[PDB]
């Protein structure tokens, strides 16, 4: 292990383009941890120029310091200093790790993916009621903490905006998940809540699947996938409730794509 400040830290328990996270011990209060280790030196290493990637990092930690809902994540503490490489961001340790890897051979029964799927509605509520668009929303980003409801994590490309909802016009987030209105190479604007349903739609689909309904090794090829393939489920047998709510969260027109309190009274989900 190594000491930083009143952290021990141990295991690996992440890695990424950002650099690597840690579990913690917190030995001032004999609690674990989630601690995400950056090098700015590594990190200065729709196709807008975004900001900077320190500045991006930033922008991030100012959303999640926003945010307080049983759903999301909870950053605690951010240690920067100014004449040190590292940046880290100490959140409370989510137990149980993500819900799944996609692809899987073990997807979830109907009644577990519609428990999980609750508590990514009553997350997206509480994010878009704060304003912020999530942008990544896939079933690596939801963790299970001990009391066996999932949080959202990675708010790493999420924007936040002012009035009723976002004006968009930078492609980030992960191709299988990315909305087809995203995904035009014309330069153009669209808005940020249906991004967030559209995610939530090919989630649900990966809960119950183990596969995404758009797949392609090839980037350039998937993302043709989700502007022209139509929406089709295996023969291997889900509820024609559940099938309706899927299909519509997939509509590719954001104009009429289902919203999220619509979501809340959809058949499938209060029952
Ligand atoms: C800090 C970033 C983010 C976050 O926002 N929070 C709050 C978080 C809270 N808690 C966790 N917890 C665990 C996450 C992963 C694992 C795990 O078992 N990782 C494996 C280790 C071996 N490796 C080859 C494959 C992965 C265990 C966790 O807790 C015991 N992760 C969190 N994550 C990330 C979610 C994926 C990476 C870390």
């Amino acid at each position: 292990s190594m000491q930083l400040n009143q952290y021990t830290l141990k295991d690996e328990i992440g890695k990424g383009s950002y650099g690597v996270v840690k579990l913690a011990y917190n030995e001032n209060d004999n609690t674990y941890y989630a601690m995400k280790v950056l090098s700015k030196k590594k990190l200065i290493r729709g196709c807008i120029q975004p900001r900077g990637p320190i500045e991006q990092v930033y922008q991030e930690i100012a959303i999640l310091k926003k945010l307080d809902h049983p759903n999301v994540v909870k950053l605690v503490e951010v240690l920067d200093d100014p004449n040190e490489d590292h940046l880290y961001m100490v959140f409370e340790l989510v137990n149980q790790g993500p819900v799944m890897e996609v692809p899987t051979l073990k997807p979830l029964s109907e009644d577990q993916a519609r428990f999980y799927f609750q508590d990514l509605i009553k997350g997206i509520e509480y994010l878009h009621y704060q304003k912020i668009i999530h942008r990544d929303i896939k079933p690596s980003n939801l963790l299970v903490g001990e009391d066996g409801h999932i949080k959202i994590a990675d708010f790493g490309v999420s924007n936040e905006f002012k009035g009723s909802d976002a004006l968009l016009s930078n492609t980030v987030g992960t191709p299988a998940f990315m909305a087809p209105e995203s995904l035009s190479e014309t330069r153009k604007i669209f808005s940020g809540k249906a991004l967030d349903v559209w995610a939530m739609g090919v989630t649900l689909y990966c809960f119950v699947f183990g596969q995404c309904p758009f797949m392609d090794e090839r980037i350039m090829c998937l993302h043709s996938k989700i502007k022209s393939q139509a929406l089709e489920f295996p023969d291997q047998d889900i509820a024609e409730d559940l099938k309706d709510l899927i299909t519509r969260m997939l509509d590719k027109n954001p104009e009429s794509r289902i919203v999220v309190p619509e979501i809340k009274l959809h058949p499938w989900v209060t029952r």
